[PDB]
């Protein structure tokens, strides 16, 4: 065949609409099926699917990891560099290729040509995403959390430490929470050892 059939499924028909106009723009390219999701997809006659993150019912992802299982068409992830959709995840998946939908045009025929013919695109604005949403900073430990971790290597139960700082001792549950986030740990007697080896009391 001339074409590349490709099976274009989003939630959102307003941007389905556009990638399916930029899509079928190429005379190598014809969308042969759309869906809403990723349920129940018939992929006869299927050459790629592309494919969005977020979709209610069956997402991008566990649609990527069950084509996976059935040996079944490459899969085009389709996102944005802002989405709110678990990228991570969506990386993790391992589909063929993955593409934002902003790229020029140009670069989303040549994704649709390298999934076909089962080359990968790893996308480096894909590639910026994902480490832009993946590597945040963490804050500091604050006076107050310092504070409960000096008290903590004191001995002082919860109710001790509300007692001493004036605050309850849910305030106190709460900040222990964080606490114990923060230095990968689980319980107080951790806790003071992770605070002693990072120096932090
Ligand atoms: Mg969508
Ligand atoms: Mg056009
Ligand atoms: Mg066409
Ligand atoms: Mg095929
Ligand atoms: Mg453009
Ligand atoms: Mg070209
Ligand atoms: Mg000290």
């Amino acid at each position: 065949l001339g074409s590349i059939r490709v099976m274009l499924i989003d939630d959102h028909p307003v941007v389905r609409a556009g990638l399916r106009s930029i899509l079928d723009s190429f005379d190598d390219i014809t969308v042969v099926a759309e869906a809403s999701d990723g349920s129940n997809i018939n992929t006869k006659g299927i050459d790629v699917v592309v494919t969005d993150i977020q979709m209610p019912g069956t997402d991008g992802i566990t649609l990527t990891r069950a084509l996976a299982n059935a040996g079944g068409p490459p899969v085009l992830i389709l996102t944005t560099y802002d989405t709110e959709a678990d990228i991570l995840a969506a990386v993790e998946a391992g589909a063929m290729g993955y593409l934002l939908k902003d790229a020029p045009e140009s670069a989303l025929h040549d994704a649709v040509v390298a999934t076909f013919e089962g080359r990968r695109t790893l996308a480096p604005e894909v590639a910026n995403a994902l480490m832009q949403r993946v590597s945040k900073p963490r804050q500091a430990l604050s006076a107050r959390e310092i504070e409960i971790l000096q008290n903590l290597e004191q001995g002082l139960s919860n109710r001790q430490l509300a007692a001493k700082l004036f605050i309850s001792e849910a305030t106190v549950k709460t900040h222990l929470v964080h606490i114990y986030s923060k230095l990968g740990v689980d319980n107080r007697t951790a806790a003071i050892t992770a605070a002693r080896q990072q120096r932090l009391i």
